């Protein structure tokens, strides 16, 4: 897999659509040196620092990182990366992991406020383990379905993993989904359906949008999640239960281990993600970090006025 | 009473307008078998499963259940069912009772969010007993009067009953109400009045609508409840107190025992419901479950475009 | 003072503008008999009962009560009543006091929701005593200044009084105010000023209205309170501090003792009210009840359509 | 420095733009005498009293105070005062300090509600010491950036200071900022950016406005704060991080000690303020008071109608 300045990039073992990007040891060391003056707390309080750490990392890769991240994420044939930095691979370096993921995400867009943490990222710990039963699979879905704005990317980092069996990230690229055409050509694929937010501590209003939509070239994209979609009647409800089964039993699903220090960064429009079951263990300890946001990048394109 | 595939249907002892629908033992056993993979918690989280369990039950009745439920509920001369399934009749099977009621309701419509439980249904326990005094009758009324959208059906299931004397459901079909014409022809019957929600934990705004309205054929329907209607002056207030007395002392009221495992499912537009007084007992235990929603079904009717 | 059916009416000792209305012993006894089936809790839950108790009391006075209350409250030369019922005069009869005041208020209008109690009336107890210092006078003001809708009447009942020295209700009829013309003819009298609600537990938005306004005949009326008016600058602020002093030192102020069982019922548009200082006492106990609302009554007047 | 009636005014040692205004001992004594009838609690409850105390102080200076405060604050070459009153200089006189600052502020405008205290001013105590680390500089910024309305002035008073080393107020007048022209002429200086409020306990909605704007003569003014500005992408984020560094390392920054009893009163449009680091000490005690508001004053200018 191609050799770039400051990192290497190779196809994963689960699929050619998922590329593995690894920052070299030298790059990692220099980046950590160069962002040491800003604790994670500074990035939380001053959002411009999230972009600044991104600039520092991209400059360390001779400005080849930003364009490669964008090309990969916007490429319909790919759209997903598994990213890591040599030397960042233990729970003790959680702050460095956050800085690294923040730098990468802010070269391609901006991470949105997360209601679970009150910050631009959220860290979650699973230990001492309906929705949190270890034997339960978290079904494949897209993020951001209960708000008006589109979530373009999902970032999921493994911060810690102790006594963990299973729990791989599940992924499904729409073009690997064998039932795509059947569901996409159904009239219900284009009908606006109600999507309702969870608890919501005084934060929302229901939104309406179809389960499928199209990209700029007319190819199918999805905005689906079983828990938040609210079928209005028996017609919508039975169809969605069939859609759900068609997605969950798809032969195109990928099962991707995400070792400590690594993170998945995927295009949320044509990739769905979920999580496999895992075995309970008294000393199990799993810590994750997530960021979700929109893409924001430059291109030669039209404008009006001056 | 007619024999259908998977159930029987006979007129109640309180009125020919109230039909009793009983699912046979075989049907019940097969339904429970076929929905065992989904705990009630799964139905709570994924609303399409509520419709799926309905499909499973209707398919078990050779698709004769859905049409019969609809015909009965939409029929002005009837509009009410008392439903049960042979073998489901003890508090220990509360989850099965919820699944059964959910299946039936979602063949004819969709159950709305319930603010008391935060779910699509609510379970309530009365034990160790102004509004909760056992000697007090809960006056006849319609549900959904403080919101803009119309509540078409009310579902009330008895989950448990121990040392309970009295407490029958009270019902009043508008066409059995001897004072209907007198109140309906009064000008105040058509005046929009203010209706205000209870406590409301940051959830509402007052709504305005008349106490009476009409169905598609021009027959009287009601949207009334003594607690939430808010007469603006002495004219409205005295008239409503007379209306209230005319309803509560009506000779057309039905008193219907609802044994454990059974549920009333009524058309909320032309049926009012309430609850009779019951005697306090140190070891009294009464558990109810409710669902309220709108009808949603197919018919050959007009549409525009393609 | 005139003899009516069921009550007597005589001018107060503080002013001919304030009339004292006393229900006879027979009237009181019959009213209490006739409203015994409804606890105060029933009136709280079913607002039509507030009007029904009013009807019962007015019918006991051969329908002469409603017209007299209205004529008095709407009469610019009067506009205030001090009301009591023979036999209702001890804290033990607080429920009867609430019923009586409720009956009177609902013959002339409707009492609004009170945020302090969550009900249509509020009861307050002062004991073990900046705003609650006993040596502090509560300045004269009008109620309802921080909402858009107009509050036409204020009702203040004394429920209990033990070891209480001072604390009389203060009243000021605008036509007894010697500085009325000076302030009313100032340009700031007609300038819309900002009024802001207290704490507000998620309930309001600021409102704007002038400190003075006019009745239907062009006579001055006021909508003023020192605590909630919010002068936007030094011009408004200095003028309002002068207005405040001109009102508080007015020679037209009345000081009215309100014995247990009695209540003031005043027109809030041209009467301002406040409360005099009182002496602290370890065993002091003062309990008040208030209701505030709008007038709603019939008159021969124009309408459109049919 | 000029001698006025009741006070003296001289240029500070940090800059000729910052004038020091000191009320004489006689003025101070007479003012305190004349406002003794109103506790601070009275000013909190009745906003017109804030203007009244201002009138009392200005009248004591033969009405020369109001015009001088305004001329100084509106003068682009100055715009900042350091104010004190002889005899008010110890934490025990905190109430007198509040009254004094209130009087001054309300001669030139009105202080806005402060969400931290729920009052028109807020008092804060720092003792037993990311944002509250003593070694951390609070970056230079303008107040009021996350609301639509403009904050014209910032008032910062030192109420108490014990065992305090460092912690000076930092100030930067835009015309002393050597990089002003570079940043002001950049296209991003005029682009509306998103500004988001902190926690907010059910109080806001995001606002959009550029980081720079212009005064009535076209001279640069700023509305900036690193914590609340929310760059939407890498372009905005990198530019703002450069702006931030250009401001924080400016050679035009002033470092102003604010002794107990003194207060800074600055024009928030062309002055930025911050706070220097201070050394932790077990017995450190620092108490501040702030007020923020808009200017409101008279001038000969046009109007329409009558
Ligand atoms: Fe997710
Ligand atoms: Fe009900
Ligand atoms: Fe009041
Ligand atoms: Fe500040």
């Amino acid at each position: 897999g191609q050799d770039y300045s400051g990192f290497t990039l190779t196809p994963s073992a689960q699929s050619p659509r998922l590329l593995e990007l690894t920052f070299t040891e030298q790059t990692t060391k220099q980046f950590l040196e160069q962002v040491a003056e800003w604790p994670v707390q500074a990035l939380e309080y001053k959002s411009f620092l999230r972009f600044r750490v991104a600039k520092i990392l991209d400059d360390l890769c001779a400005n080849q990182l930003q364009p490669l991240l964008l090309k990969t994420l916007l490429n319909r044939a790919e759209g997903a990366l598994l990213i890591n930095a040599v030397g960042v691979d233990d729970v003790k370096q959680a702050d460095e992991m956050v800085k690294l993921a923040t730098a990468v995400a802010h070269l391609i867009g901006r991470s949105n406020f997360d209601a679970m943490s009150g910050q631009y990222y959220a860290r979650f710990v699973v230990k001492n383990v309906y929705l949190r039963q270890p034997h339960r699979v978290m079904e494949l879905h897209n993020d951001g379905t209960y708000v008006e704005e589109i979530t373009d990317y999902v970032l999921m980092m493994k911060i810690d993993e102790q006594n963990m069996q299973g729990g791989n990230s599940l992924l499904l690229h729409l073009d690997d989904w064998e039932h795509l055409d059947n569901y996409f050509r159904h009239p219900l694929a284009r009908r606006p359906m109600r999507f309702a937010a969870p608890p919501s501590k005084n934060v929302s209003k229901d939104v309406f949008h179809p389960v499928f939509d199209v990209d700029q070239q007319g190819r199918p994209v999805m905005r689906y999640i079983d828990q938040f979609v609210q079928p209005k009647d028996f017609e919508e409800g039975v169809w969605l239960s069939e859609l759900s089964d068609a997605i969950e039993t798809s032969k195109g699903i990928l099962s991707v281990p995400v070792p400590v220090g690594k993170f998945l960064l995927i295009n949320n429009l044509f990739w769905l993600h979920g999580r496999d079951r895992f075995t309970p263990h008294p000393d199990l300890r799993r810590e994750l970090m997530r960021q979700r946001g929109y893409f924001a990048y430059a291109s030669n394109h039209y404008q009006t006025h001056q």
